[PDB]
């Protein structure tokens, strides 16, 4: 079987259509996820065509061997994708309509750069090589493009499955390729980030302020560094839930602020104490009751900094 | 080979059956379970038929390329199964008794507010694509739907398996889809959670309140933060036993109202000190020796109406 | 090919034999073994018989497809195996001798509740399954049962490999199905449980109990405290040794009440504080003194209470 | 089929040509990378050749099967790659234009010496062996060697995929192979490692270093004792980040140094210590003073010795 | 295809020959090494002895499936090698020549006594087993048996790599085997132990022993009870680097002895401070001055008696 030949000089137009069954494994250190849907194509091959009233039927039924099929690839995969072969029906004029299920482990890369208010935009990318016998474009039949309403990604919110209809039309290795972008959008959703990772380390970083109301520099180096290891400890804990990236992350900033008040606050009560031991309890008192109101402001509008810098 | 024409306009109806042989690997976090089971199909083909007497046989076994056979596939798998077909036979009348055994990776959602008294209900969906020269539905046949007895999944309670008979017809792409849901049910199962979670939680948060039976600053601060840190490394500790949820769970409450409980132990300590320092040790000591009934009696209180708000 | 008729009415015999090439990947966590074995199967197909003298030679050797092979599979295994035929030999009388080279990875539930004296029983379960025309049981060659001599599972002591002679026969999907069952018993072994957990937790241990040789709220606090911190960081550090099991175990038992003997020295050391501030330091002092044998000889006690409940 | 006789006694050229459609998947740890491309071959096989005029046609398609085409394979893969043909076309004169798609996991040895600032070079080997009938040696097409613009590698910057033109030819278990050298430069990337790594790291070490203004042997051993705690349970936090090698680096070295660091504050503050209850606090705050300029100098001009070191 | 008849009454000798292009994946936990390597075969099948002058050929090649080609397995592996025939080629006498590129996950157990100055012995075990038309034993052609330069073990130096050349012949299951060893030794490597494990640990113990400068047993217990807190956080760093056996390993018992000499440190300075607060400062002082020298000698010593016992 050759590809079907041109009527004038016109290439064959392939209209695809890919829906959502399942997504699921979306591995943000890897920047992959899995997914599982129906994917539909549809041409013309008029060598194909048939008298629906001599022939009998409406419809005739074929096995992939049988017919021309095109080679549909996915550009952004690890491995081919597991297709199953669902359905093969040529109408009276030619009008190929393949239907397959596949699942595909795909690399759509991830911004955690406002984690986590981070929204996503996953790619699938479909591809078909023309060959030397006729020229292949990829056309989207917006009807066959949607997903089950079923479609989950715990922690996230699935927002839409789209495609951009003006395909890329490019040359690669000597031969024209036309590529195809469709687009999840999603959207980030952690109810539990503010009690799991925010407010227990808002709660030790104050504790550390409680050496504003003390004068014992043995209990406020207790109080300041005893803290100081609650935090990288808790820090610790909560490692799993943040993000492992090479780039400054917006929780990523409030944490590393959190690190420099540690170290504002050493300085502070190391000042305290050598100015009440080097007998200046008048300045020494000054700065210490002035931290009070200082540091928990100074870090409220630190914060309005960094909010406003993210977004 | 085409489907079987039908009698009437009646659709083609298959009797299903799933056994489960093994359950295993439950992945808590990535919402799936793999299973290793039988599945029965049943339905009659009549272009099969055979007169027992002329071809000498009571029952005639065919291949799968053979015969025609319904495309049944999985609708919540992550790859198609692995299908090893295991018996094919037709009777006289032209019924088909198919049997295949299948291991499938399975992605069904669940819920861990109640952990670790949570429950969960898996599905295996069934679904079967219709074809243009006929419609196709599902059936249950109860009798061979069931489970080894030897079927277990450590740390739960394999309660029950069983399928909903009603299957849910509806129309994808322009066809009719049949599907079918298999539901396996769990309960949870954890005595160590009494004994590894929070009898070891609740002894750091006590040692954290002998700070009401004290008034040395220093040792207060040691105490109440070294336990703050004793609970973080603990918390460390049983990470691997409790869930990993982007939502707010029932022991993650717990948890989270200790860290609060921390907090005000904190505050109280550092107004005791503030009191006494400021020459007030009336009203110091008052409190300090309130927070010796009002601290565990509150405690008490909010851990019912937690247990109540989930429960 | 059908399988052979039988000669009266007696169903057929399928003769069995696994021998352990290797064995590896026991994990613990998931309830599994990976096996590599030699699988020997023997039967009598009358319709294969042949006269030495006519056919010219001894033994005939076919291929997998040219004869009829039962279908054996194995029960509790993840997937179906790895297997390559190694031999297939038929003498004169139609005794086909089949020999096959297998590797699986199996689910055998574990018992950790005497870790880390606990010892194990590893099923591979055979399952053969009659048909229409004539019924199939499985028996055991001993002779062709066995182990090679290198197979080793790093930490455990490899006992013994046989099989229960007695296969148990039952009806499954409307057709009687023959299972066997081939145990590898196994037990445990870690002499670094006492040089890798035991003895380092209990110096931990002793070190908090030096607060009855001292009065100091101060030192004893941080004693205490400090040493509680320790445990559960060696908690952490032996969290790997230790099994992660629903409930409780041996070893987890003696680490419970160590964090309980944590919480006990701390109600004495609050107290002894409490007595010698509240002015009666005869008391107090009769306390402390007393703890310094009631302690060490409490813990003596009740780990023989556990180590008797346990064995 | 043979190879294509030679005309001479020349042997034959095979023109090579990778083009990286997807790169994932380095692990830093067993020093591999997956990638996904494109793999052209070309060579002149004159059996092949034909008349554009009697056979019709300007280029002949065949299948991998029906003509000879010569087994190239990779030198440094874990396991043979993923192929699927994509187009096999012969023009008139015989020449053969081979087009495959490959995935395949690879060794190249990283080095990470100079953390986090080193580059790699990542090798994709190429071979072919020769045969009994003629010799083969591999040419590059430089024309055919690129890789896609959305190639990315997250936390390195790609930047430049190249081969080595000139081919390795040597002899191997008595036969010709051409090797071929194709080489991804790679550099990195951490832009927060000043603010992850480091700057918390010197935080925490600034902090030991206020006991040079203090006098307290209880408040220094605090001090340098408890920041030691933290420094530790901070390289615990960043041990995923550093990269785990038998050998040294250079942030391993910066790490290693600050160990020293909090060895010699120790020595220091047991000293000033020493000599103030030895009855000489003039030598006792002579040298506590000094480390206050000696520690921070010393600690600046052995990092430059350091990075002048490694760089 | 038959076995080739033997001439006289002697068995097949198959001349083996491994050369090693790539190894990689030592895993020291489930004491497995990945190896990408060549084996060659050779062997004299008569059956396809030709005339190179009526042939017109010096060399015929086969493929795979064409001739008679032995069943040569690994005996230590997880899953039989990923081969792939690299070259048949047949002499005029009718002696094939056999060449395969093969990757095999293989399982040589592994002995940390002496890490990390431990070295291992790798091996691989090719079996042939004999068939009831012929008996087959393997040889070794010495000449075939060799390593590419390029392979890398990180961390590790590779030796050598050869095979001992007398095969292991025995009965097996009633029929002959022939077992071959090829030995790859390797040798340990580990320079940043001293700078990433052992130095640091010192470090660390040596800081626990500055409580014998120092009467303050509130320093003294912060010092020795906050340092061996230092040394199970440093610990749970360097776990990774550290193997994790079921046995006593020499850096492990280096580990042992100091939670040892942790244990000691807090009996004298409990006993130190028991005598003075007992009044009886002489012995006190006299105990605490001589741990000075018998603390470190004791440890050197202790330290040559372990170096000794495992060298």
């Amino acid at each position: 079987v050759s590809p079907p030949p041109p009527i004038a000089d016109e290439p064959l137009t392939v209209n695809t259509g890919i829906y959502l069954i399942e997504c699921y494994s979306l591995d943000d250190k890897a920047e992959t996820f899995k997914v599982n849907a129906f994917l539909s194509l549809s041409w013309k091959d008029r060598r194909l065509a048939f008298d629906p009233v001599r022939s009998g039927v409406r419809v005739k039924t074929y096995e992939p061997e049988a017919i021309w099929i095109p080679e549909i690839r996915f550009v952004n995969v690890e491995n081919a994708r597991d297709a199953d072969v669902v359905d093969i029906s040529v109408s009276p004029d030619g009008t190929v309509q393949y239907l397959e299920r596949f699942s595909a482990r795909v690399l759509s890369p991830l911004d955690f750069r406002r984690y986590p208010f981070d929204s996503q935009t996953l790619h699938i990318y479909l591809i078909v090589r023309s060959v030397d016998t006729r020229n292949i474009v990829l056309a989207v039949d917006l009807e066959k493009v949607g997903k089950n309403d079923d479609v989950f990604l715990t922690g996230w919110d699935i927002e839409s499955f789209t495609a951009v209809v003006k395909p890329a039309n490019f040359a690669l290795e000597d031969r024209l390729e036309s590529k195809l972008d469709y687009q999840l959008r999603i959207s980030r959703c952690y109810f539990s980030y503010i009690p799991n990772i925010i407010l227990p380390m808002l709660f030790i970083l104050f504790i550390s302020w409680t050496a504003f109301w003390s004068t014992s520099y043995e209990a406020n180096v207790t109080l300041v560094v005893s803290t100081l290891i609650a935090h990288i400890a808790f820090n610790i804990l909560v490692e799993t839930n943040l993000p492992k990236t090479p780039y400054m992350t917006y929780t990523g900033a409030i944490i590393f602020m959190i690190y420099l008040f540690y170290f504002v606050a050493v300085i502070e009560v190391t000042v305290q104490h050598y100015l009440k031991v080097e007998s200046q309890p008048a300045r020494a008192a000054s700065i210490t009751r002035a931290s009070r109101i200082a540091f928990p402001v100074v870090f409220l509008l630190a914060n309005i900094i960094l909010a406003f810098l993210f977004f």
